[PDB]
RNA sequence: CUAAGAAAUUCACGGCGGGCUUGAUGUCCGCGUCUACCUGGUUCACUGCCGUGUAGGCAG
């Protein structure tokens, strides 16, 4: 994708740059859902490995018309005394590409002792014994906490920055941001 | 290279029998506890779907 865009989160007192980067992913995944489309990607190029960390940069890939038309709608009325904005500009020179996997896991057992018991008719032990309590896969990734609107839920999201490659190819993202196949320029 | 260097305590047993502790009593006067605070630190690791699958993803 040719064109990117950086909103930098405004280093704030009232909350931690973690709660407005939740706020700011969730209300990206709104003006996702009302634009549609599978050709609109994210990146985050303040990554830290070491201690798990998303940074203070949001990077959106898209075209021109697409980025130029996202700054005009009321997906930033309400945050933009929180959050600065950049120019939507091409991407130089050579750069690298990487993904963003959303990387969840079987962390909880119980929903798949839930499974389980509803597509086979089980008990509560044979569902016990079947699948033990050593299934809680750990991640060291970083997470985005957000919350749903109609049946309310909040959770954490795991983002996972793929491998640097050389040479990207086509694929769709989701309404998340998050690559379905599509690379996002990394730099 | 140590006041070094060494070592078998052990067999057996009936502590019990008896008893009145009692009478009497004023706790009591008095008291300034105050001043000021972000519960969030991502802190709700959830709910459902495709998939025979626990393999892998999806949707909010």
């Amino acid at each position: 994708m040719d064109h990117y865009l950086d909103i930098r989160l405004r280093p704030d007192p009232e909350f931690p740059p973690a709660q407005l980067m939740s706020v700011l992913f969730g209300k990206l995944h709104q003006a996702l859902v009302a634009q549609g489309g599978d050709r609109i990607g994210v990146s985050f190029p303040d990554l830290d490995e070491s201690r798990s960390r998303l940074g203070e940069r949001l990077r959106i890939h898209a075209s021109a018309d697409d980025l130029r038309a996202l700054l005009a709608r009321p997906w930033l009325e309400g945050l933009r005394d929180h959050l600065q904005f950049g120019e939507p500009a091409v991407v130089p020179h050579p750069t690298p590409y990487r993904q963003v996997s959303r990387v969840q896991a079987k962390s909880n057992p119980e929903r798949l002792r839930r499974r389980l018991m509803r597509r086979h008719d089980l008990s509560e032990e044979e569902a016990r014994k079947r699948i033990p309590d050593t299934v809680a896969r750990t991640l060291d990734l970083p997470f985005v906490t957000l919350r749903s609107q109609s049946t309310g839920q909040h959770f954490r999201l795991f983002i996972r920055h793929g491998p640097l490659q050389a040479t990207a190819e086509e694929g769709g993202f989701t309404c998340y941001g998050l690559s379905k196949g599509g690379f996002v320029p990394w730099f």
